[PDB]
């Protein structure tokens, strides 16, 4: 869902705590039920740790994955659901999005094409722009980059974006704050966490800073109803100590990182939770 | 700078006292010394009380004055520093600021041409929008609006903007989230926290609904070194119950509320301080 000392993991367990208790019954967009608060942030340290939730086991092979795919500012499927409406019959087969995800990282308002065509200087690339700020200027407010829901771009002009990550460097360590307007908390925030700080390290290592902090907040906090009874059981486990992450290589450059550069140490999660 | 059960306002006195003991040297713009924390949330509620700050008089009518400006999307200053280097001269003279402030709420990507000049039609009502939507569909979480710092408009294509605001709809109650990417908490915040409520309750009266909570949450949350001591002065106050706001007409449009539409009651403020 990236585009579409108390343990910190506390910070998480006490909101599904919260939203349980004092979350009020919302709909979604498909008029599928939810327990929901608005407004919510928990702060994760990276320092010498890196918060891979413990209390389920998350798929971290699948966020590594997804964030290179998206760093690679892919629109090919291969390579790795009512905006899919939009698209015609030919494209849709052979596993073209459309102007979509990491396309608005890397090409932001390119015209586009088709997914094999080559996109070199044409849009804005926000974390190009990202990495260059942190190196042009460390103290710049504006470290900003955001993520929309494909579904959104075709529906208006302007479209507000899913989740805007905004980077902060004081005493060279980097610190990333990603607000989202919508968290569904059972399924997508762990996978967000975990996503958000994998970027974090990526470029902290590329511009030869430490991580420091993840800052998480969230719009519309929700719990969807058949989540309710599997986090009751995630809750009454107890956090065992964020894993290590740990680069293998000194890389360079952002489209330089492959998946076998990183390697998690200690993780030693409670048993998988799947959540519907 | 709106472009450009424990007292709530505990939280504000709290987040002080954390920047003060535990904020970093870090520089602005200018290269003036502030202490700054990243990452930093609070929560007022609106429910049949307005938090306007307590524990020093804050500029009320200043605040209702300047946000019905924004509201009007006016270009005019005179209807009311380093953008300024990019104005002609004439311009300048006869108060004309540019497609700046209020024009990008009322008129985001409008062809600007004078401040005089008739922009009906022209660009997204971002505003109107947020109304419209609330509207037609209450449960929708793309409920978004930005404000920019003028100074970025012409500075980079995809400027990132300075505030998002988002609002959120539940049990016929409006509730606001605003993320700033600074906070000046000696200043800017108290005036904010003010315009941001002021304009929930605005919008709350006119789509019948009632304000709920406003939340704030900041990127560089930062003290200017200036304010330091005034500041640990202000610390030592207590806060007083929070004034009441009465809207004091059955009001229809967004556009057609007047300064005398609003009174604040039972408003009993420690003296006022002045930050530097």
């Amino acid at each position: 869902e990236l585009p579409r000392p108390p343990h910190g993991e506390l910070q998480y367990l006490g909101q599904i705590q919260h939203i349980l208790r004092c979350g009020v019954r919302k709909d979604d967009r498909t008029g599928t039920g939810t327990l929901s608060v608005f407004g919510m942030q928990a702060r994760y340290s990276l320092r010498d740790e890196f918060p891979l939730l413990t209390t389920k086991r998350v798929f971290w092979k699948g966020v590594l994955e997804e964030l290179l795919w998206f760093i690679k500012g892919s629109t090919n499927a291969k390579e790795l659901r009512d905006f899919l409406d939009s698209l015609g019959f030919s494209t849709r087969e052979e596993g073209d999005l459309g102007p979509v995800y990491g396309f608005q990282w890397r090409h932001f308002g390119a015209e586009y094409r088709d997914m094999e065509s080559d996109y070199s200087g044409q849009g804005v690339d926000q974390l190009q722009r990202v990495i260059d700020t942190i190196k042009t200027n460390p103290d710049d407010r504006r470290i900003i980059m955001c993520a929309w829901n494909p579904r959104d771009l075709p529906l208006m002009a302007l479209p507000p974006c899913h989740a805007l990550c905004q980077f902060y460097v004081v005493n060279s360590e980097l610190s990333c704050q990603l607000y989202q307007r919508s968290g569904d908390m059972g399924l997508g925030v762990p996978f967000n966490i975990a996503s958000y700080a994998l970027l974090t390290y990526m470029i902290a290592h590329i511009t030869g800073l430490k991580p420091g902090d993840f800052i998480h907040t969230l719009g519309d906090a929700h719990i969807y109803l058949n989540h309710i009874e599997p986090l009751k059981i995630q809750l009454q486990r107890e956090p065992r100590p964020f894993p290590k992450l740990r680069i293998l290589r000194k890389v360079e450059k952002i489209d330089d990182f492959k998946a076998e550069d990183f390697q998690i140490e200690g993780y030693n999660p409670h048993p998988t939770i799947k959540m519907e």
